[PDB]
């Protein structure tokens, strides 16, 4: 006993601080057994661990293990025979329940499993407690370490190592013992060999339908015949008889099919589109009634802005009374400005804000006079203190902060407001609820009215949304067919002109679509405009563009400029459709013009499928899409119709065409309704399969089904794999033929696809499922409830004031954060948190202690008013009540009366609905093995250890139904558990890998995506047959047996060991996926339920109750679900349609290649030897994709004249640009946090639009109504704000920096001072890298800020305090100084710079529009700044001081002075710093091209035409990872410790100095740290992602020229002195001595600066080679560099070959028999076609120009497949060079063996039994060559390049290059020299400084002699020459002579 006598004394650190605790280790110190031990020490543990989980909650530990009936027997109870359930903690207090189930999960896919089944046994418990008991909160305490707060974190783990070894050392079943060694380690994919994989008598009837007919040996030929038979067949069976798929065009038919459908003639509509529609209507009245025709205002305005934040702060508890001190205030201050100025009720009131009879109040709400004064007649006799109260609260325990002087306490003198009320006479509106036509015919109006009606729909938009903010917690004072009069109507106000105004009035709150009625006011007159009824949230788009959608109409009428006449007509009806598009938004126009998108499509080509015409018809209602149809096919047959000259320019008819069927993406996308939305979903899921007769009923979700279940899902499966291939029934049903499958799988087995086998790199290395979409599920609401009342009763140790209601929204997302925290929440969420409100307060008000519910659900918090009058209730609630109600408000609210307390304030208050719920729920109308007592404790009993061929002992994969938002149709959405998740991650993981492993198909692959985009541009220009294929119910018809029988089929052969990998374990998950449980939303069950035909409704009513239960679980065959197998279902797809395209090619000896996307393909034909013979191979083609699973749908189209992959349409000659897509999503997706990241967003959508030349006048458009956007939040304009205004064309070759740099430089007319900061910064750009002096004290100068850093940078460079007192007094107001701006948006529910978080987020790995942009809005209009506390944005700006002292004004609310911000100078910082940081930002990153002066320079709108970036990068160009990280960690170390690198296991790389101390990464990341908008270390790691930018020409013309000349002015060096002094220094420093020719000799001189000097386009004199050798850092040393004589040209091409060797030995037996060949030849006529190995070894003498000579040899590996008869199959190749060749010689030598006449062309093989006879010995023939040849793929093996031998060779290191008089020396023979020129002084100054004089001796000697072999006289001899007489050598200068 090693481990169990230790464990005794090791386990005694233990304290007993309960009794149980000494109880149990008196009892298990006394007893050493080791039967026992495991479970006591298990037993011990747990109840360690259960006890201090539920303690800390305030527990009372169960000790009798006893059920939940026995403790509510304790006390007076009565038992409801409730479930029986074993408790872990239990607290009982009053008649509430707190119960707590604890456990330990170390992993997240067993704690999550845990939770979820905890949940729901403890919540299935309430149901029945609740009936006819008491209440209950459910606690679950989830814990993934075995850490406490009884030990130190340290024996824990001890203690459980020592269990496992003495486990492990001896045992007292199989499985059992492997999951508790699994419980209890730390953290530990494929392989899952630890599994059972038992069977059980049911896997062997899916073996026996799933693989019969699967074989996957089938021969070659014999699959020809085959096709040709079933090609003969079908020639004379189907396709003479008419039985087709598709058709020709027809034109003149299809002009008559879409006017049939589309021009409606049997309507009743008339052809006014103004009459039509109500708020058409309403427009042209408001602008046919505006175009033909004082601080009383502002201190009205100031008091209703005092009010309204006044009653924000509900400081009276009470809704009513709040509103009743308003109005009298209102009045009040009414009556005090009415005492005098005669002329302010008239004059500034009925052209200010007041109607007939009515005044504007608090919340937007329009009171009537009379009704005013009559509710304040109210409360006065029968409480005559009220006016007391309410002016003495407002100053004690109040904010006393308040102007109301006089307005407040006066008392309302009801005289004047009865004269005021007979002064203006009653004209209140009518609310309109529920034939002659005078329109103006606006096809024939000005061009004044159109834009005026655009700007009163903008108006109208922006009104709308206005009155969407109205708050939700608003009721109004009193409550209310066909005509309503109304008097208290909420109300928004619009301006229109100077005098009169537009009213908006309505009646409801929210986001729900409601009913409104607009009216207009000119100088007081009410007159009446109309009403209407729309839905708010889909009004966002022309909020404010109305320049934008003016412009580009504009522009697409101007694209047809080439027929004057044409555009005329075209123009006025292309804006009448959008307008009439844009006041009526439906799903129904966007699925209208996206099937005139597939009209005009089909029209284009010449063949389409015979059901097109039924795919575009579109059932109408309302009589709003008429006229919208009516106008669209009115402009297509405009456009299109013609008999001769109706296709003069057809280019621009398409395109045209085109952006007018892509005006869909102008209506949004929003789910008019969820619920309707949800239940089509269901329908379109769940049609499929009961059509197809395999969905079965709610299984046990545990891997066992019955008889009837197995039965019918063996009969699906066996339908599915039951088509034959003849008969022509089954061609739209699901399901595929095990023949041609068997034919497919043969087939690409033998190599014989353009895809094979041969993949590398192998590739074996808490929501609710039934409720998606819901802000909140259930588990979450109880979750919060029960943490809510256990903090609750924890501080009860009664009294409890509203701040519990805090409580909630603490944990969900002091009365101002608490109405902070609450502003933040919709309706929806504003009722989910009164619902848990109101079960707090229930739950608290039960611890502190009509019929037809108890027969009903007998909850009483869901009873609808919809079934009960208003007036009873009203009258019923205000009964006789003795001890029911209470007299008081009573603000404190003890315990023990809380009920009374809600029922009493909500009886004071308007509503008596909560009163009535009170009511009721007060009136109590509601009423020794170890295998089974050892899995309850601690024991993951659910962990996988064995699993069957239907579950994994874990569940069953369940999965959970939704939708996706989209254009035309809502998509379908599958969201998974954790566990399946996991599997179908490893399965898409595989299936991904194998899929990279391919070739053609491109999904998760930019490379073969450009690949097949250039490839379909040449073959639409060379006039190819292009077939797009769409197909129909991709995802719902596929099926998982599908992919089995697939896989089971195929090989996967592994790349080196040829093992055919077992695919075992993928299809044991793929098994489990086809026996997945999908779960249908409870919505539509609930819908379906409760209670038009609908099929899916049927069979919903037909499995209610009729053969089970009401369904909520459906398993079936074929589901797939979209998004889950796509990766599978990809490459199935291509392995498919690489079958289909072999059997196209074989039949129609046609050239197809086809590029696949999982769901829509392209197949490229090219012909022999117009297109009107090919039906016969389409509809083929059609046929057999249909007899697999891959039907096609009738959108695909073939032809030759346009062709579509992604929606990316490419037509002869160029690419259309589709504008109007990228337009609306600019206008669109309008998600704002900050301004700068929506300014950073729309940079980004405004880049990659006017990248497709859309223009450069509407981006200015776009920016200024994103700058109208910010404007009309409150933020106020800001210097850099949003995108800047009067841009060019210049978005090339220009980055965000660049732009807000233009910007800046734009806000000043002459720049003088940006131009001096722009020098500065050059300065500085030069001296840190010119001179090169400069690294991390520009770090410690900038860390400061920013005025202390300017002028540090300025004194760097040079300045004085007059520069300093200039430059630093433009300042500009940064509201987020001291940090970030505050706010709480609209965010989902239950929840430093910038730098930090991108990298981050780097390392690491439903909502509306309109309503974000409210939130937005409305939450930027609290206290937001901050400092020091927080304030106002309108109390900052309210500070500054209106100096105007002349440079102040140059701009506006932009830029300021100094003195004018000395009230508020916090917020006050430099931009000319900004400017500096910009410019040196921009030299960081695109080059110093931006440092010169902007000049200005000295066509038909349609030359378009392709440019490039132009830019040049100075950073080290690469800029890969693991150096930002390097530098951070360098400069910052504290901010790299915290807050970084955490998350991170390979630090070694990044400190080890990865390439350390990068040219600017040093400096150019400090500037990014501190400024919080540059953005630059965030967009250095990212491509351009355009790479082209296609523009006009007349863009082109007008943009600003700023090319920067060197700032050196051309002084430093001319490279041209360069290169001839470099060249003077190299053959002076030879000529003293010889020296050889190498690196060692040329990297060793100073001068050798042509490393630098980046533009390398003229080299020294000779040396290019070795230069651009050098570039790429060769390691040569020398050779005969003679270029002049091209070497690489001009070489003798004696190429020939040699024999083979065969690997895989087993020709050494067969070789030396023969002594015959006939036994050979008679074995190479089962089949045993193994691999072939070929090997070559090719030498040539490759020669060259100049006297050499070279012998190259390259052995040659090819691993090929042998084939049956007709000439090989290859696999790969590998090639090895070798021999004594230059690099041009080689460079010649691997050129031309990959463009020879050898295998990759005619061969040129000659086999003859030649080579065969030399490897196989023998002298005799067999008259029979056979003669083959090779296919090889074109492998490109040039990659050495240089002097190297390529890895092997004979000969190395010879032929040295020397130096002695300018003359190359190859061995001691002179090859010629080069000249170089000196100029005398050179050559001195050279002389000047030498080793010592015999050096200076042999130099001079040697000169003159390299003179003779040059020209140069140029030497000064003058004064130079006196000096060189230094140098007494007479001799050496007489001795040439
Ligand atoms: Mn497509
Ligand atoms: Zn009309
Ligand atoms: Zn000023």
């Amino acid at each position: 006993d090693e481990y169990v006598q230790e464990l005794k004394g090791l386990i005694r650190k233990h304290i007993p601080e309960r009794c149980e605790f000494g109880h149990q280790k008196v009892t298990f110190l006394s007893q050493v057994h080791p039967s026992p031990l495991l479970t006591e020490g298990f037993k011990l543990l747990s109840s360690l661990v259960e006890l201090e989980s539920c303690e800390a909650h305030a527990c009372q530990a169960n000790t009798d293990q006893r059920f939940v009936d026995v403790i509510l027997s304790d006390n007076g109870i009565l038992c409801p025979t409730l479930p029986k359930v074993i408790p872990d903690g239990f607290k009982l207090t009053g008649k509430t329940l707190i119960l707590l189930e604890t456990f330990v999960r170390v992993n997240p896919d067993e704690f999550e499993k845990k939770w979820k089944a905890d949940m729901s046994k403890l919540l299935n418990l309430k149901h029945d407690l609740q009936k006819s008991g008491v209440t209950l909160v459910p606690i679950v305490d989830g814990r993934s370490n075995y850490n406490n707060r009884f030990v130190a974190d340290w024996v824990i783990e001890r203690i459980r190592w020592l269990l496992i070894e003495i486990l492990k050392a001896s045992k007292s079943e199989d499985q059992e013992y492997q999951r508790l060694i699994h419980s209890l380690s730390n953290v530990k994919l494929e392989n899952l060999e630890h599994l059972k994989r038992n069977s059980l008598d049911y896997d062997e009837r899916l073996n026996e339908s799933l693989f019969i007919g699967l074989k996957g040996d089938i021969r070659e030929s014999t699959v020809r015949e085959e096709l040709i038979k079933l090609k003969l067949w079908f020639k004379d069976e189907v396709f003479s008889k008419g039985l087709g798929k598709f058709k020709l065009t027809d034109r003149r038919e299809l002009l008559e099919s879409l006017s049939s459908l589309g021009a409606h003639l049997d309507s009743d509509v008339s052809s006014c589109p103004f009459c039509n529609n109500k708020l058409m209507e309403i427009v042209y009245n408001v602008t046919f009634s505006c175009v033909e025709r004082s601080n009383i205002e502002k201190h009205y305005l100031s008091v209703l802005s005092l009010c309204n934040k006044i009653k924000g702060l509900k400081v009276f508890n009470t809704r009513r009374n709040t509103l009743l001190f308003l109005d009298l205030i209102m009045v009040n201050l009414m009556v005090d400005i009415s005492d005098s100025c005669q002329d302010a009720i008239e004059s500034l009131r009925k052209s200010g804000l007041i109607v007939g009879q009515m005044v504007m109040l608090v919340n937007d709400r329009v009171l009537d006079i009379l009704e005013a004064v009559k509710l304040i007649r109210k409360k006065i006799g029968t409480n005559p203190n009220w006016v007391k109260n309410c002016s003495k609260i407002l100053e004690r325990s109040h904010p006393e902060i308040w102007h109301h002087l006089s307005t407040l306490i006066k008392q309302p003198d009801f005289n004047s407001l009865i004269s005021i009320a007979q002064h203006l006479v009653s004209d209140r509106p009518i609310m309109r609820y529920s034939k002659i036509c005078r329109h103006k015919l606006f096809q024939e109006m000005s061009s004044f009215e159109q834009m005026r009606l655009f700007k009163t729909l903008s108006s109208i938009s922006l009104s709308l949304i206005n009155s969407m903010k109205t708050s939700f917690s608003s009721r109004l004072l009193v409550n209310e067919f066909g005509n309503v009069r109304l008097r208290e109507c909420y109300a928004q106000r619009f301006y229109l002109a100077e005098s009169l105004v537009g009213f908006l009035f309505y009646q409801k709150t929210g986001e729900r679509s409601r009913c409104y009625s607009v009216y207009l006011s000119d100088n007081g007159v009410m007159s009446e405009q109309g009403s209407f009824y729309c839905d708010p949230k889909r009004f966002f788009l022309p909020v404010f563009s109305d320049e934008v959608l003016a412009g580009m109409c504009e522009e697409m009428t101007s694209w047809l400029d080439f027929d004057t006449g044409l555009m005329n007509d075209t123009g006025p009806i292309l804006r009448l459709l959008v307008l009439a598009i844009l006041c009526s938004p439906s799903k129904r126009n966007q699925t209208f013009l996206q099937g005139l998108r597939y009209f005009l499509m089909a029209f284009a080509n010449q063949i389409h499928h015979i059901d097109l015409t039924s795919k575009l018809v579109v059932e109408c209602k309302s009589s709003s899409e008429v006229v919208v149809q009516r106008l669209a096919v009115g402009l297509f047959i405009r456009l299109l119709s013609g008999e001769s000259d109706a296709s003069l320019f057809f280019s621009r008819r398409f395109k045209y065409l085109l952006n007018v069927s892509y005006l869909c993406h102008l209506i949004t996308k929003e789910t008019p309704d969820r619920l309707t939305d949800q239940i089509k979903c269901f329908e379109k899921f769940i049609e499929p399969k009961v059509k197809f007769g395999c969905a079965v009923v709610n299984p046990s979700l545990n891997g066992k089904l019955t008889v009837d279940q197995e039965d019918i899902m063996i009969n699906g499966l066996k339908k599915f794999f039951s088509k034959s291939l003849r008969d022509t029934e089954d061609v739209q049903t699901p399901g595929v033929c095990k023949e041609l499958l068997n034919y497919c799988v043969s087939l690409f087995n033998r190599g014989k696809l353009k895809v094979s086998g041969e993949l590398k790199n192998n590739p074996f290395r808490i929501p609710k499922l039934d409720e998606l979409g819901n802000i909140l599920s259930t588990y979450d609401k109880e979750k919060l409830v029960s943490a809510c009342v256990s903090s609750m009763a924890e501080r009860f140790k009664n009294l409890d004031p509203d701040s519990t209601d805090y409580l909630i929204l603490k944990n969900l997302t002091t009365q101002e954060e608490l109405s902070l925290m609450y502003e933040a929440l919709t309706e929806e969420q504003v009722e989910s948190f009164n619902e848990i409100k109101h079960d707090v307060q229930v739950a608290l008000a039960k611890m502190a202690d009509v019929s037809l519910h108890e027969v009903k659900d007998f909850d009483p918090d869901v009873l609808p008013p919809e079934v009960y009058k208003e007036l009873c209730d009203a009258v019923y609630k205000s009964s006789e009540k003795c001890n029911f109600f209470l007299e008081g408000v009573l603000d404190v609210c003890p315990l023990g009366l809380l009920l009374k307390n809600l029922t009493t304030s909500s009886y004071v208050d308007e509503e008596y609905f909560m009163c009535f719920k009170y009511l009721l729920i007060q009136g109590h109308f509601d009423q020794f093995t170890n295998a089974a007592l050892r899995n309850l404790c601690f024991y993951s009993e659910d962990s996988p250890t064995e699993f069957t061929s239907i579950s994994s002992n874990s569940g069953n994969l369940k999965f959970g139904l939704s939708y996706k938002e989209q254009v035309g149709s809502n998509r379908e959405l599958y969201v998974g558990d954790l566990n399946t998740k996991l599997m179908t991650r490893l399965v898409e993981d595989f299936s991904e890998a194998v899929g990279n492993s391919m070739k053609y198909t491109c999904l998760n692959s930019e490379k073969e995506f450009e690949r097949a985009i250039c490839d379909m541009k040449m073959a639409v220009n060379n006039g190819d047959l292009s077939c797009s294929y769409d197909h129909s119910k991709w995802g719902p018809t596929m099926s998982p047996a599908l992919f089995l029988a697939l896989l089971q089929m195929l090989e996967l052969r592994t790349p080196v060991d040829r093992s055919k990998i077992d695919l075992d374990s993928v299809k044991s998950i793929l098994k489990w996926h086809l026996h997945k449980v999908v779960e249908v939303p409870i919505n539509v069950a609930e819908a379906y339920c409760i209670g038009s035909t609908s099929l899916s409704e049927e069979f919903f009513h037909q499995t209610m109750q009729l053969n089970g239960q009401i369904p909520s679980h459906i398993m079936s065959v074929l589901d797939m679900g979209q998004g889950i197998l796509h990766n599978t279902s990809d490459l199935y797809g291509l392995i498919t349609e690489q079958f289909l395209c072999y059997a196209l090619d074989l039949l129609y000896d046609v050239i197809p290649v086809s590029y696949t996307s999982s769901d829509d393909q392209i197949t490229l034909i090219k012909t022999p030897s117009d297109a009107a013979e090919w039906l016969e191979m389409i509809c083929f083609h059609e046929f057999l994709s249909s007899k697999l699973n891959k039907f096609v749908s009738p959108k695909s189209v073939i032809g030759t004249f346009v062709a579509e992959f992604k929606s990316r349409f490419f037509v002869m000659g160029e690419e259309t640009p589709l504008l109007t897509k990228f337009v609306a999503a600019a206008l669109h997706n309008v998600k704002c946090k900050t301004p700068t990241q929506l300014s950073e967003t729309i940079d980004t959508i405004c880049d990659q639009c006017i990248a497709n030349g859309v223009s450069t006048k509407i981006v200015t458009r776009i920016s200024k109504r994103v700058n109208q956007l910010i404007r009309y939040s409150g933020y106020g304009e800001t210097p850099f704000g949003a995108i800047e205004d009067q841009d060019v064309k210049d978005w090339v070759d220009g980055s965000r920096g660049y732009r807000l740099q233009r910007k800046i430089e734009a806000i000043f007319h002459d720049d003088k001072e940006t131009s001096f900061i722009r020098n500065c910064a050059r300065k500085v750009f030069n001296d840190i890298k010119r001179g090169r002096i400069f690294e991390e004290n520009l770090i410690n100068l900038i860390g400061r800020g920013g005025d202390e850093a300017l002028t540090g940078f300025l004194q760097y460079a040079g300045c004085s305090e007059q520069e300093v007192n200039r430059v630093l007094n433009y300042r500009w107001v940064n509201l987020s100084s001291f940090g970030d701006l505050r706010l709480v948006l609209r965010t989902k529910l239950m929840t430093v710079p910038t730098l930090i978080k991108t990298l981050q987020s780097k390392l690491s790995r439903q909502s509306s529009v309109a309503s974000g942009f409210i939130g937005f809005c409305k939450s930027m209009g609290s206290k937001c700044v901050r400092d020091g506390g927080f304030l106002y944005i309108k109390e900052v700006y309210s500070g500054v001081s209106a100096c105007t002292c002349e440079i102040c004004a140059l701009k506006p609310k932009i830029i300021y002075c100094n003195n004018s911000l000395n009230k508020v100078s916090q917020f006050s910082k430099p931009i000319l710093w900004d400017y500096f940081s910009l410019v040196l930002t921009n030299a960081c990153e695109l080059g110093e091209w931006v440092f010169s002066t902007v000049k200005e320079p000295q066509n038909n709108q349609n030359f378009f035409w392709a440019v490039k970036p132009k830019v040049v990068r100075q950073i080290e160009d690469q800029l890969g990872m693991n150096h930002v990280l390097q530098s951070i960690r360098r400069n910052y170390p504290v901010l790299f410790d915290e807050h970084l690198t955490p998350f991170m296991n390979d630090l070694q790389v990044s400190r080890t100095m990865d390439s350390g101390r990068l040219k600017f990464l040093d400096v150019c990341i400090a500037l990014d740290m501190m400024n919080e908008n540059l953005g630059i270390i965030s967009h250095l790691l990212k491509t351009r992602d355009n790479s082209v930018y296609i523009v006009k020409q007349s863009d082109c013309a007008l943009a600003h020229i700023r090319q920067s000349s060197y700032t050196d002015w051309e002084l430093g060096l001319s490279p041209q002195q360069i290169c001839t002094n470099f060249k003077t220094q190299l053959v002076l420093s030879s000529m003293v001595n010889p020296l050889v020719l190498s690196t060692s000799c040329l990297k060793s001189f100073f001068w050798f600066n042509e490393v630098l000097e980046l533009e390398d386009d003229s080299q020294i004199e000779l040396a290019e080679l070795t230069d651009f050798a050098l570039m790429v850092k060769n390691q040569n040393v020398s050779r005969a560099m003679f270029v002049e004589d091209i070497a690489m040209g001009y070489v003798v091409s004696n190429f020939e070959g040699v024999r083979i060797s065969l690997s895989n030995v087993m020709v050494d037996g067969v070789q030396l028999p023969p002594q015959d060949i006939g036994e050979l030849f008679g074995l190479k006529a089962g089949l045993v076609v193994q691999i072939d190995h070929v090997r070559m070894s090719t030498k040539f003498k490759l020669k060259r120009k100049m006297v050499y000579s070279f012998s190259l040899e390259c052995i040659m590996d090819v691993g090929e497949i042998q084939n049956k008869e007709v000439i090989l199959k290859v696999v790969a190749v590998d090639q090895s060079v070798s021999g004594s060749g230059g690099n041009h010689m080689l460079l010649d030598g691997v050129s031309v063996v990959a463009s020879l006449p050898l295998f990759t062309g005619q061969a040129s093989f000659d086999l003859a039994a030649m080579l065969i006879e030399s490897n196989l010995a023998g002298s005799n023939d067999n008259f029979l060559m056979r003669n083959v040849t090779l296919d090889l793929g074109g492998f490109s093996p040039e990659l050495s390049d240089k002097y190297s031998y390529r890895l092997s060779g004979p000969e190395n290191q010879e032929d040295p290059l020397v130096l002695k008089d300018g003359a190359f020396y190859v061995g001691g023979e002179r090859l010629s020299t080069y000249k170089v020129e000196f100029t005398g002084d050179l050559v001195v100054k050279a002389l000047g400084a030498l080793e010592d004089d015999e050096s200076v001796v042999s130099m001079l000697h040697q000169l003159w002699p390299y003179l003779k072999a040059t020209s140069q006289v140029i030497l000064f001899q003058q004064e130079d020459f006196t000096i060189v007489h230094d140098l007494y050598k007479k001799q050496l200068t007489k001795s040439i002579e």
